[PDB]
DNA sequence: CAGTGATAGAGAC
DNA sequence: GTCTCTATCACTG
């Protein structure tokens, strides 16, 4: 079990990010963090990966329910 | 239960 | 005062 950590540490092949709320994918099958998957897919052009950070800003949450 | 697409908000200068 | 990037939500099988 354990998986080599995550056998092939889910590491953004685009920005090395290891921490992320969810993992995205690309029609090529390469693993990507949510930011690159969201930004890369929406922009379609290379991006200064220098924007990435090891800290993620926590936003609020629409407390659904009743 | 998990993942995707779409929209909106906040921060900095 | 304005722009941008990123995260979360809702929905479905
Ligand atoms: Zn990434």
């Amino acid at each position: 079990m354990k998986n080599g950590e995550q056998n092939g540490p889910t590491t953004c092949t685009n920005c090395f990010t290891q921490t992320t709320p969810v993992w995205r994918r690309n029609p090529e099958g390469q693993p990507l963090c949510n930011a690159c998957g969201l930004f890369l897919k929406l922009h379609g052009v290379v991006r200064p990966l220098s924007l990435k950070t090891d800290v993620i800003k926590k936003r609020n949450r629409n407390s659904a329910n009743s």
